[PDB]
């Protein structure tokens, strides 16, 4: 689908009604697989961190580490289909802008590529932006071929604020997810028992970000 049709007919209505939006088959199989290939090359060539420290034992040979990450700008050698994904996410947001609540989105982070190594680690319940650091929208792309959570775990579970229910999102190949980054969407990743990849970017609201400058300390000489 053309970005604008997806934006006006799906992302804008879903985001304003539910604060969560899932688009399946975002880029198609060829491109999705190429992204899988590039992420796997990053992993295989040692570009990820070792992983979040999950269990600190007094013996460090038995430390457990979880999600591994690497920040990707999209123009690096071997990351160009990742850059293509980032640009397609941006096209969608650009065609939403002015219609996502009353936010005015004026930028985004680099891509955070995540690798859950499959050792029973997940990601604890959290809010992405709990303290007003400028990020208003979380965008995640999943590239896990034939993922079956009943077998491999790794569900993303969101707990929309105020609701007595949660939303389980499988990290399915070629799946695109949007949700409000703030306290309306606490979420977690349940333990993953197979290698699980995701690519996240966060979009900034202009006003909040302009205040996060001072809430986060920048100076100029006299
Ligand atoms: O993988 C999924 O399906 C869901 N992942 C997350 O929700 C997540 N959220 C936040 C973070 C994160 C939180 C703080 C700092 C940094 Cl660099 C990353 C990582 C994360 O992996
Ligand atoms: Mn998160």
């Amino acid at each position: 689908l053309p970005a604008l049709k997806l934006a006006l007919e799906y992302i804008v209505p879903c985001m304003n009604k539910h604060g969560i939006c899932v688009v399946d088959d975002f880029l198609g199989k060829e491109t999705g697989q190429q992204i899988g290939d590039e992420v796997r090359a990053l992993h295989d060539t040692g570009k990820f961190t070792d992983g979040q420290l999950v269990s600190q034992k007094s013996d460090s040979s038995k430390d457990i580490r979880g999600d591994k990450i690497t920040w990707i700008e999209g123009k690096e050698p071997g990351c160009e289909t990742i850059g293509l994904l980032m640009s397609s996410m941006d096209d969608l947001i650009r065609h939403c802008n002015g219609k996502l609540g009353s936010y005015k989105i004026n930028g985004r982070t680099k891509a955070m590529v995540a690798c859950y190594p499959g050792n029973g680690t997940g990601y604890v319940r959290h809010v992405d932006n709990p303290n007003g650091d400028g990020r208003c929208v979380t965008c995640i792309y999943y590239l896990n071929k034939d993922w079956d959570a009943k077998v491999s775990g790794g569900i993303l579970r969101i707990f929309p604020e105020g609701k007595a229910q949660f939303a389980d999102i499988e990290p399915k190949f070629d799946r695109l997810l949007f949700f409000w980054s703030d306290r309306r969407n606490p979420h977690e990743v349940q333990p993953a028992y197979a290698t699980r990849y995701a690519i996240t970017v966060w979009y900034f609201d202009a006003d909040e970000r302009a205040r996060a400058k001072v809430k986060y300390l920048k100076g100029v000489r006299v």
